[PDB]
């Protein structure tokens, strides 16, 4: 049977469940697909690699020499087989190297979720595989009409918050989907009337979306080192579309990406200017706000279904001596997020 879902929804389902895209992410990470194919990836293997990556960063912080670092770095490559032929693998000594591996493991965890959905469950050739994969997401997905009110506001948010420092590309909104993850509205109930509820961006690689729609935005596992995240292990958002769009990791070889709009209950924000690898918030705080030098103009904030949308053009925030060019918002309880929209974007690279 043929799917009756709208063509943009079918194309969205096709992109997020693409096995060749999952394999392409694993080749980007120099993973040996003979020793670690897509089907042999498992949570316990990724969690054990996160634990070794914590032992690696623990020694870097404790001023250990390259002789001691070598043994811990080699251990990481044992757990996550990389394809280096008969050469020694790149030494994980610097912070930029260890940071990249924590981020690789974050993507691998979501890839394992997506592939587990495709491989678990049933096979029925009489149904359209698009319809079958759609149901695995347990998310109602509707197309938002271009000439509707919510679409005008969303397109204005995209139009106004593209940073001048991210000028290597411009964005075109292809499709706007209104999404409703089953059980999420009920989970959000304790926070639905909290103050400082804002509609914020969350960008991610396309290969992470089957996991985000099936399980919602999650916090990194306990094995993951708290130092591998600027503000510790939470759920990150931005008010500048391009800061979030950069996390799609699109390129001229793959210029289409996906970005989320989520209602986030920020409440009492813990304001910070530099990295703070916290395990828990201070008492009475509900989120972290990383203070950027630039913020969408606060006077241009508008309300969409009771939620504040900071869609104003970027202006100076008045914040001096901060590590951040733009704001970032972090929550440490998954129940503080209610996903609202999912956009498909075309990145027009100007380089």
């Amino acid at each position: 049977s043929k799917s009756k879902l709208p063509k943009p929804v079918q194309d969205l389902i096709k992109m997020i469940f693409d096995v060749e895209s999952m394999k392409k992410a694993m080749v980007e990470y120099e993973i040996d697909l003979q020793k670690m194919p897509l089907g042999k990836l498992s949570k316990r293997q990724i969690q054990a690699a996160y634990s070794i990556l914590s032992e690696v960063q623990q020694a870097v912080s404790q001023g250990s020499s390259d002789s001691q670092i070598l043994d811990l770095s080699n251990r990481f490559y044992t757990l996550i087989p990389h394809d280096f032929g008969m050469k020694k693998p790149p030494l994980l000594n610097n912070a930029d190297s260890v940071q990249a591996k924590v981020e690789m493991l974050d993507n691998l965890l979501d890839i394992e979720v997506a592939y587990s959905l495709l491989r678990g469950g049933s096979d029925d050739s009489s149904k359209d595989p698009i319809d079958v994969n759609y149901e695995k997401l347990k998310t109602d997905i509707k197309v938002v009409d271009r000439d509707s009110e919510e679409a005008e506001i969303i397109r204005k948010y995209v139009k106004n918050t593209h940073a001048t420092t991210h000028n290597a590309y411009d964005l075109e909104v292809i499709d706007i989907f209104k999404i409703e993850r089953e059980g999420e509205c009920q989970r959000y109930k304790p926070f639905k009337q909290l103050h400082n509820r804002r509609l914020l961006w969350h960008g991610s690689r396309t290969t992470n979306f089957a996991g985000i729609l099936s399980q919602g935005l999650r916090i990194a596992p306990p094995e993951a080192p708290v130092t591998g995240y600027m503000f510790g292990k939470g759920i990150y958002f931005a008010d500048m579309v391009s800061k979030s769009a950069n996390y799609c990791h699109t390129s001229q070889g793959d210029p289409i990406g996906l970005i989320l709009l989520g209602e986030v209950a920020l409440g009492n924000m813990y304001e910070l200017k530099h990295a703070s690898h916290i395990s828990k918030l201070p008492k009475g705080k509900h989120s972290v706000k990383g203070l950027g030098k630039t913020t969408p103009d606060p006077s241009a904030n508008i309300s969409l279904d009771g939620v504040d949308v900071p869609l104003g053009t970027g202006i100076s925030s008045g914040v001096n001596d901060t590590s951040l060019l733009y704001n970032e918002y972090i929550v440490y309880d998954i129940a503080q997020v209610n996903l609202k929209y999912l956009l498909k974007l075309k990145f027009n690279f100007k380089t």
